C-alpha cells in the first residue's frame, strides 16, 4: 500500500445478527459516548448482513480487540413493492397526474415465506 | 416521461429499496422514487408512465407487501469485563454473536 493524503480511517466489519437489517442515513458509531466513525457500507449477501464501518486511525488505539457492539434501533416495515389494487366500483375519471393517495387508502401486508 | 403520484404511510416506520416496483394487475407501471419524512409521517413519491394512469382509475388503493426489519440507527463499542490489551486491528471482524441488537426507548 501507500501511504494516503490526510485524513485516513480504518474499516472494520460487523456480522448483523438478524438478517434484513437496515441502517439510518448518517449512523455514527461511537465509544464510551465518544464518536469514533460512520456506518460506510453495508452489504446483503444471502441470510446475512455485514456492516463496513469507518473508524478514525487514531480512535482505534483505544478500541479493546475484545470489545463487543451494541446496535440500537426500532423495528420498521421494510417494504419492497407498490401495488394499485382495482376498486369493486371503479371511477370513470382516471389517476390524475398530481394525485394523492391517502393513508386511509393503503394497506399493509406481511408477505409469505 | 413519466407523472409524480404522492401515497401517504399508516405508518411513519416505513423504509423501501429504492427504485421499488409499482405496479397495477400484474404490469409494472412506474417506481417509487424518494420517501419524505417530515414529522412522524411517511411519504412515497411514486413515478408512473404517462400512458399507464389511463388504465388506473382515481380511486383505487394501493397495497404494500413488507416485512418487519430492525432499523439500526447508531453503533456503540462496548468496554468488556477485562479489556485486553491488543488494540482493535485494522480490517478486523467482529461476529454476529458479539453484537447485541437493543431496542431504543421512547418518551
Amino acid at each position: 500500500y501507500f501511504q494516503g493524503a490526510m485524513a485516513s480511517t480504518d474499516t472494520v466489519t460487523v456480522s448483523s445478527p438478524r438478517a434484513g437489517l437496515v441502517m439510518e442515513k448518517g449512523a455514527k458509531v461511537k465509544y464510551r459516548g465518544i464518536q469514533v466513525g460512520k456506518v460506510t457500507d453495508i452489504s446483503y449477501s444471502g441470510n446475512q448482513a455485514r456492516l463496513k464501518l469507518a473508524i478514525d486511525s487514531g480512535e482505534m488505539g483505544f478500541i479493546p480487540s475484545n470489545a463487543t457492539v451494541r446496535i440500537a434501533g426500532n423495528t420498521i416495515f421494510g417494504a419492497k413493492s407498490v401495488e394499485f389494487i382495482p376498486p369493486k366500483t371503479p371511477s370513470p375519471k382516471p389517476l390524475s397526474p398530481n394525485a394523492h393517495v391517502a393513508a386511509s387508502q393503503v394497506q399493509l401486508e406481511l408477505e409469505h415465506h
